[PDB]
């Protein structure tokens, strides 16, 4: 249901493979607040992933999907899952790209990327593989369309920390929360520096 992003440095619960800290993001690719939120928190989260402070769970839901936007939300989420299938790193780059200012369509706009453009963005993210057919076949469409109800999240962006609702403010606040959970890990202060710019 979520794409789990980690690195080889992941800090785990003693005697298990399970992350000590999991930050679950629930996003819609057409959600403007989500664009702002990801452009703001992204580098910090990526750093926290790299130093192994957290695992980052991404659930891309369909809640904004409509015929008016040409089902952009659902096609984009499905596409993202397709990419994650091939590569996790490719997913990081893809996910980041879709939320960049030059890319994310304006909700309520008349212009939205078709599947060919999503495919091309996947290529730029570093993967081809089965992704083109995974996207063209609409493999994940029904999945993503059901995700919102599945995980029971109807608002975006929504963030949870170890399954608990988390009201986010700044990247710094988040870094501090994670530090509260995992203690002082190598790099986490560096991550705070990333959070404050």
């Amino acid at each position: 249901d979520a794409v789990r992003v980690t690195s080889s440095k992941l800090v785990t619960q003693p005697g298990t493979s399970n992350p000590k800290a999991v930050v679950s993001f629930y996003e819609d690719f057409l959600c403007p607040a989500c664009g702002i939120f990801e452009r703001g928190f992204g580098p910090t989260v990526s750093k926290l992933v790299d130093i192994g402070a957290v695992a980052a769970d991404y659930t891309m839901v369909a809640i904004l999907d409509s015929a008016s936007n040409q089902h952009y939300s659902s096609r984009a989420a499905a596409a993202a899952y397709c990419v994650a299938d091939e590569s996790i790193e490719a997913f990081r780059r893809f996910h980041a790209a879709l939320f960049s200012k030059d890319i994310q369509p304006a909700e309520l706009g008349k212009d939205f990327p078709d599947n060919a453009r999503l495919i091309e963005l996947a290529r730029e993210a570093g993967v081809v593989g089965k992704v083109p057919d995974c996207i063209n076949s609409g493999k994940y469409i029904e999945k993503v369309d059901g995700l919102a109800a599945a995980v029971n999240v109807h608002a975006t962006p929504t963030v949870r920390v170890n399954g608990t609702e988390y009201e986010w403010s700044t990247p710094a606040a988040l870094v501090a929360k994670i530090k509260e959970i995992v203690g002082d890990v190598p790099g986490i202060d560096s991550a705070a520096a990333t959070a404050t710019s």
